[PDB]
């Protein structure tokens, strides 16, 4: 696509080794996932990075409904995505489902 469908704050493992609890910048576009270290000036602007989020699953922690784990084959590692409300928690995902696939369907034998 590249246009938004949706954006806002997540809580994420974060600092030097990837460890504390810091809050960042997501935006949806289409399938794929954007994050910023902080709020860019416009759409133009590059995110710090990108997760490819076609077809993938997501499942609550049991002991953290807000904690999502991200998984899939089009993933490039499994990510976690923790939101700070319970609309988010079911919007963020739902707006994530909403949107089309871009990949090619592959082949699961």
């Amino acid at each position: 696509m590249g246009s938004v469908e949706y954006s806002g704050y997540l809580q994420k493992t974060g600092g030097k080794f990837y460890k504390k609890n810091q809050t960042r910048y997501f935006e949806l576009r289409g399938p794929m996932l954007c994050y910023w270290k902080r709020r860019p000036s416009g759409p133009h602007v590059s995110p710090t990075g990108t997760i490819d989020l076609t077809n993938a699953r997501f499942v609550e922690n049991p002991k953290d409904p807000r904690s999502w784990t991200i998984e899939g084959d089009h993933l490039s590692k499994t990510f976690t995505l923790t939101a700070d409300t319970e609309e988010q928690r079911e919007a963020w995902v739902r707006e994530m489902s909403k949107v089309k696939p871009e990949n090619r369907e592959q082949l699961e034998h």
